[PDB]
RNA sequence: GGGGGCCACUAGGGACAGGAUGUUUUAGAGCUAGAAAUAGCAAGUUAAAAUAAGGCUAGUCCGUUAUCAACUUGAAAAAGUG
DNA sequence: CAATACCAAACCTGTCCCTGTGGCCCCA
DNA sequence: TTTGGTATTG
């Protein structure tokens, strides 16, 4: 008895099917255990096990970090609190405890109800003169006069428990608190350089232009109006472009070559590149410049002048108070006189987007705006509030979403100024200054993560003394310098080759070294006397190096033709063989250090080679500054100064893949020399890494299988790189595999064929924004766009090429968007690609050339350079334009056309030949004479066109919404197709089956498929035989007479094993929103003692899984037992305390005399069947999803396929005239659907509805009714019932609100693949 | 030629350090007429605390990913059963 | 009960690591 | 988005 298997990976289901010598599905009888009288079941070896998707892990760490981050806030606030417990005691000694108890209501509080004081007389007297904490901020930094404790706690407190970001680093406020000066100094330097062209500033009101609150480019054209004869372009124009934080370009300004892109937001190195090229007298400029930057930056937030206070962020949210204030009453005068009627509506009813529901309600500032907007208009004196609301400045609030820009060192400021200020009359605040502040400032590193001891597996921090970590002692007890190590170490690999020695720095000088060196030691010449090609010596090599590598960033074959041979070997015409326009290699490492040490005879020697590799090893190590100055020091002897500032501000990141060991450690027994000395110098053989590794007359390779040294499935398949999703499809393969292999007597298959599945907006707006803002395009200020509109693929494509035709330099129109075309760059009959990045937004196609190949010459002539701009603005990938550009690099090759056929039917992912692989040493175990693995089960791969296309040409058509089926019957096409494919042609075995001329191939692979067919017409015409057999054995691989008629019955069998895995559900206890109280039982309290009558709290809480509990409950007020069965639900907070004690939570309920052994644990999608055959899955513990699958006739399936429109001009009028003849399959279907709906469903409103409105639209074309029908089968689909829509119809799901008749239905119990059953007859029970 | 190093580019994962909101209860004395409903007016911007219940291992740590049909034997971890 | 309509916590900064696809250079 | 919880309405 032999069999194969097939197999269907995907993300939500896993299709299987086991097929013998004939094509055919056995057919078993399966014992069946349980209460029924039912023995066993006849069973069909096809199915599907169904799951939800697999998740990351994204949310679960967001969540971890913000709940750390509440945990750490909450001690900050405890810290600030043990500093002024003795004095607060002594001034008020139940303060800190009404802040704690602030929450409780005056019932359950234990102290006066007034937090701050105590008494409602200075309660009310506090918020009048302070209305705002601002106020009460604002105060303490300006006043002299010794202040309550308490309110100087609140202050600090409000400081500290929202301090603001930590984006800028180093202090704030240096000179600077204005625009004028640092426009006045921008305007001196400037003047100073260009003494013969100055500018006339004088009048020119900077302050308020330059922090107005517009777009950076409006200041910019405002700024640049005001001063004649100067344009926006120009040398001030891009300046002041810089310093408003767009994105100018001053090449042009400087007659340049190198494109002097700089945004302040690369910066250090794209300003040192163009400095570079002018270098003195032109950096104090740019200096000037990015000041004036800070500036804006801070004007931004700050909106009162720094002259009158020392908080003026107080003072501003002071300023938005009292605007606020104002604007209010003006805004009620104005609907008094003029709209008295909507008075109410605006300032009363908390429903509407009014002042009511902006302070009270939930209207949001914007929701706000966009509701008051249109009665502004409607009334005369709203125009100032207009302004207002343009910029977003009308009424605001001072706690608000924008708040974000607001540094850390700006609240720092204002708490060390009331610090200064009350030092003065407290001493343990004179004591405590640097503590409080010191507060506020700390972060814990990233580099240093959770300050754990070792209960974290998140954690990797070692301290250098054991005590308890605070914010003041970091430095000294935690181990910042092995902490940051290990923060890198234990996320970078190893030596693949030498396992135990640590990989390189990318940008070692030794790396680069290496990479320099292999790359050359492949370098081919000729010239005219020469012979033959001969490689380099490792003189020339040298010579190479020192003259090109050691004096140019890049070296193009140019540069060795011309710096080199023609310099030294004195050759005028030279072939370059191996290299490319320029060399992949470089030593941009030692180019750094040249400049920043600028000592090349130090960078040569190789005594300082130790030292230098330490240095970068640290700038790659560490990124703290003070770290990488602390870990330097040891070298401060040996730089001036000037170098070693330059130097610790020089960082690099990434990591190289071999170790220093293996580049220069490990030498040859014989010839004493390193990887790298083989590099440089290895006679006439020049022997590159892997040849070199790979010598068996070198003792390389032997060191390396002696250095060279246990995982579980589903270890292994964690660690492997693919979604979560494919991830868990696998591990259900796997399963699946070994249940089926069970089956089957423990006899292992004959073939394993396995295809996988093939697998934002605001990415897409952000992409769009920056590639725009980095165009300089006005597109987008003349056409806003909001980022669900981008799920639109033309108007993406309209964006992303700024508007124009992408084959035409010609502008294109948003309105005509339905006209134009959306084409493939590389044709789709070659690459099926159909992403935006194969994909191009053109007038028409036919401008792109000839159709049969990549876009013409012609077009890549006119078209080249707009191609690189939007390349530049990252509106095309580097790919994309490749692909685009490929004409001029000859265009499609014969090869590349063979290769993408190719491509379309072997299977190259990395993840399924981790798959295959995985099957394949499950399978595979034992080991021939020599020793070499024996393969009795051979596991192939196929791409998913392989068998769509199968089923188009042989009119197998799958309909994804009729049911699940169609995973199943992939699996099987997948197996047959895949037997019979390496059955006619076994010398592809290595194409397909895992383990160890262009027009040809193409040709090849074109039809490697034609063997199923009688007849192929392809263009002339040839026919094939009735039986195909194979060349050499002369063994029959298909009967086209009898095995299609095999793949029918197969596809037409009803009975298919669609099994639902029955899942516990995990995750968050319930919906997060925080609900007001209500007087229900279904509200959660939020903590142990807030009784949600009085505070609120949850609802909607997640059921892990259900519980059957058989006992009695009380009953009245007699509390006489009843016997009752019923479904409990147990929620994923109560599962831990149920499952630590099931019976004494269960009495908790209120169930007593539980029968322990009668407790059935249901977990989500448990299945029961009822009468006629009728399927139930537990969504909940009170609601039931469709058990069901509708086994729709093939017929009918084919014919739905055929006329809903899912070729050659007789086939199709074919197909159409079998879809005409067999019309009345449409009544048939309908009634197919309404008996399994009467008997499974039982939706009478709905199937009459239904029924209604097939009945209104028969007069609709046959396409649209099948199209149609196709959305009625969600009536009918396996799972949760869903709404859908007959035409303009809707239908909304008939839900099953209810579990009781499940109490006493027949639970079945099924293994991964459904074929073991056991069947509980729950009736039986109570 | 499965595989490996490099260069240019873009998808799929993982971890850590932080920010600003939101929500919730309470505090911010509403007034006047009315028995009451209710009417007329005034006011509104702020703060505290919580932000998965909580856990022990008590850390300025952990608490939403992964994994799970049933049954026998097992404390589990496990194997085994048609 | 049965049916119906409504509801659902979101945004952002920075540091770092990895594998993967895919055009090119060189090899095993 | 999809889909299970919730309060209303009979
Ligand atoms: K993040
Ligand atoms: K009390
Ligand atoms: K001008
Ligand atoms: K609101
Ligand atoms: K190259
Ligand atoms: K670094
Ligand atoms: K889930
Ligand atoms: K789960
Ligand atoms: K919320
Ligand atoms: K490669
Ligand atoms: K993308
Ligand atoms: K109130
Ligand atoms: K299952
Ligand atoms: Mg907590
Ligand atoms: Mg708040």
């Amino acid at each position: 008895k032999k069999y194969s298997i097939g197999l269907a990976i995907g993300t939500n289901s896993v299709g299987w099917a086991v097929i013998t010598d004939e094509y055919k599905v056995p057919s078993k009888k399966f014992k069946v255990l349980g209460n029924t009288d039912r023995h066993s079941i006849k069973k069909n070896l096809i199915g599907a096990l169904l799951f939800d998707s697999g998740e990351t892990a994204e949310a679960t760490r967001l969540k971890r970090t913000a709940r750390r981050r509440y945990t750490r806030r909450k001690n900050r606030i405890c810290y600030l609190q043990e500093i002024f417990s003795n004095e607060m005691a002594k001034v008020d000694d139940s303060f800190f405890h009404r802040l704690e108890e602030s929450f409780l209501v005056e019932e359950d509080k234990k102290h006066e109800r007034h937090p701050i004081f105590g008494n409602i007389v200075d309660e009310v007297a506090y918020h009048e003169k302070y209305p705002t904490i601002y106020h009460l901020r604002k105060k303490l930094v300006d006043s002299t006069d010794k202040a309550d404790l308490r309110l100087i706690y609140l202050a600090l407190a409000h400081m500290i428990k929202f301090r603001g970001h930590f984006l800028i680093e180093g202090d704030l406020n240096p000179d600077n608190s204005d625009v004028d000066k640092l426009f006045i100094q921008l305007v001196q330097t400037y003047n100073q350089l260009f003494e013969e062209n100055p500018i006339n500033a004088s009048g020119v009101d900077a302050k308020a232009i330059l922090s107005a609150r517009l777009s950076k480019s409006r200041r910019l054209e405002n700024l640049i109006a005001q001063l004649p004869g100067e344009k926006k372009n120009g040398l001030f124009g891009n300046l002041i472009a810089l310093s408003l934080g767009l994105t100018p370009n001053f090449k042009s300004n400087f007659d340049l070559a190198e494109d002097a892109k700089l945004q302040l937001s690369t910066y250090d190195d794209d300003l040192d590149n163009l400095l570079a090229q002018i270098g003195d007298q032109y950096a104090d400029l740019f200096l000037a410049a990015k000041n004036l930057s800070d500036a804006i930056l801070l004007s931004d937030i700050l909106r009162v002048n720094t002259e009158i206070t020392k908080a003026p962020l107080s003072a501003s949210m002071i300023k938005r108070y009292d605007e606020h204030h104002q604007d209010l009453t003006l805004l009620k005068a104005l609907v008094r006189q003029q709209l008295p009627e909507k008075y109410k509506e605006i300032f009363f009813d908390q429903s509407k987007n009014g002042y009511a529901g902006y302070i009270d309600g939930g209207a949001s500032q914007e929701e706000f705006y966009k509701f008051i907007k249109p009665i502004l208009e409607k009334m005369d004196g709203t125009e100032e509030l207009l302004v207002k609301l343009n910029r977003e400045d009308l009424l605001r609030k001072q706690r608000t979403f924008d708040n974000g820009s607001i540094p850390h060192q700006i609240h720092l400021g204002e708490l060390h100024a009331i610090l200064r200020r009350q030092e003065d009359f407290y001493p343990f605040l004179k004591d405590n200054r640097e503590k409080i502040e010191k507060i506020l400032t700390f972060r814990i590193p990233y580099y240093v993560g959770p300050l754990a001891r070792g209960n974290s597996r998140f954690a990797w921090m070692t301290r250098k003394s054991e005590e308890t970590i605070t914010p003041w002692n970091f430095e000294e007890v935690v181990d910042k310098g092995a902490s940051a190590q290990s923060f890198i170490e234990r996320m970078t690999n190893f030596d693949k080759n030498l396992p135990n020695e640590k990989v390189l720095p990318k940008h070692s000088l030794l790396y680069e070294y290496f990479t320099v060196y292999n790359e050359l030691t492949k370098v081919k010449y000729v010239t005219e006397g020469m012979r033959k090609p001969a490689f380099l010596s490792g003189e020339q090599k040298k010579a190479i190096v020192d003259l090109l590598f050691k004096t140019n960033r890049k070296v193009t074959v140019k540069q060795l033709k011309e710096d080199y041979f023609k310099k030294i070997e004195c050759f005028d015409s030279v072939e370059i063989s191996g290299v490319e326009d320029r060399f992949n290699a470089s030593l941009g490492t030692y180019h750094d250090l040249l400049k920043i040490i600028k000592d090349k005879d130090f960078l040569d020697n190789e005594e300082n080679e130790d030292i230098l590799e330490d240095i970068v090893l640290t700038l790659t190590l560490f990124e703290d500054r003070e770290m990488i100055e602390e870990r330097l020091k040891t070298y401060a002897h040996l730089f001036d100064d000037k170098v070693m500032k330059q130097l610790k501000r020089r960082r690099y990141t990434g990591w190289g893949r071999l170790s220093r060991k293996l580049i220069n450690g490990i030498r040859d027994k014989q010839s004493g020399k390193t990887i790298l000395d083989f590099l440089k110098s290895d006679g006439f053989a020049n022997r590159n890494f892997m040849q070199l590794i790979h010598d068996d007359s070198l003792t390389f390779k032997e060191d390396i299988q002696k250095a060279q040294v246990g995982d579980s499935l589903h270890e292994h398949i964690a660690n492997l790189a693919g979604s979560p999703a494919i991830k868990k499809g696998i591990l259900q393969t796997v399963k699946v595999v070994d249940e089926l292999v069970k089956v089957m007597g423990r006899h292992k298959p004959e073939n394993i064929v396995i295809e996988m599945a093939r697998e934002n907006s605001r990415e897409r707006m952000k992409r769009i924004e920056e590639g725009i803002k980095e165009l300089g395009s006005q597109i987008l200020k003349e056409h806003p766009v909001e980022n669900t509109q981008l799920q639109n693929e033309k108007l993406y494509l309209y964006y992303l090429q700024n508007g124009r035709d992408m084959y035409v330099d010609q502008e294109l129109d948003i309105n005509r968007l339905s006209d134009y075309d959306v084409d493939a760059i590389v044709p789709q009959s070659f690459l099926k690609d159909d992403s935006i990045d194969n994909k191009v937004l053109t007038r028409s196609d036919k401008n792109r050339g000839k159709s049969d190949n990549v876009p013409s010459e012609e077009v890549v002539k006119k078209m080249k350079n707009y191609w690189r701009q939007l390349l530049n603005a990252k509106l095309i990938t580097q790919r994309k334009f490749d692909n685009l550009t490929k004409a001029e690099r000859g265009g499609l090759s014969e090869l590349d056309k063979a290769g993408f056929i190719k491509r379309q039917l072997v299977e190259t992912r990395q993840i399924t030949k981790h798959v295959a692989q995985i099957l394949d040493s499950r399978m595979n175990t034992k080991y021939d004479e020599n020793d070499k693995l024996i393969r009795e089960v051979k596991v192939i791969t196929l791409k998913s066109k392989l068998v769509s296309d199968f089923r188009k040409d042989f009119q197998f058509y799958k309909v994804r919404e009729i049911n699940n089926y169609h995973h199943a019957h992939d699996a099987y096409l997948n197996a047959v197709v895949g037997t019979a494919l390496i059955k006619k042609y076994p010398k592809l075995e290595s194409e397909f089956v895992y383990g160890d001329k262009a027009t040809a191939k193409y040709f090849f692979y074109s039809n490697i498929m034609n063997f199923f067919k009688t007849e192929i017409t392809l263009a002339e015409i040839r026919k094939r035989p009735l039986i195909e057999t194979n060349g050499e054995t002369g063994e029959i691989v298909w009967d086209k007479g009898r095995d299609f008629a095999t793949v029918r019955k197969v596809l037409s069998m009803p009975q298919v094993n669609i099994v639902k895995k029955t899942e516990v559900q995990t995750g968050g206890f319930s919906k997060e929103s925080i609900l007001p109280k209500r007087n229900s039982d279904k509200l959660i309290a939020r903590k142990k003692d807030w009784d949600p009558k009085k505070y609120g709290g949850f609802d909607s809480p997640t059921v892990a899984y259900s519980v059957l509990v058989v006992a009695k409950v009380e009953k009245g007020k007699s509390k006489k037992l009843k016997s009752v069965k019923e479904l409990l639900g147990i929620t994923i907070m109560e599962r831990s305390s149920f499952e630590k004690n099931p019976i004494d939570f269960l009495e908790a309920k209120g169930y007593k005399e539980v029968k322990k052994d009668l407790i059935i644990k249901l977990p989500k999608y448990s299945l029961f069947e009822l009468e006629n055959g009728r399927k139930r899955m537990l969504a909940s513990a009170g609601e039931l999803q469709k058990g069901n699958e509708l086994a729709l006739p093939s017929k009918y399936v084919n014919f739905l396929y055929l006329a809903s429109h899912y070729g050659s001009p007789e086939d199709n009028e074919q197909k159409q005239l079998f879809v005409e003849q067999h019309k009345h399959y449409l009544d048939e279907i309908i009634e197919q659907i309404s008996e399994f709906s009467k008997r499974v469903i039982l939706a009478d409103a709905n199937l009459d509805k239904v029924l209604s409105a097939y009945n209104k639209h028969r007069d609709k074309p046959i396409r649209e009714q099948a199209e149609n029908i196709i959305h009625l089968f969600t009536l009918t689909n396996l799972g949760a019932p869903a709404a859908f829509k007959y035409f303009d119809t809707t239908i909304d799901r008939k839900r099953y609100t209810s579990t009781k008749e499940v109490l006493d239905a027949t639970l079945i119990h099924q293994s991964i693949t459904g074929l073991y059953e056991t069947r509980i007859d729950l009736s039986q029970l109570g």
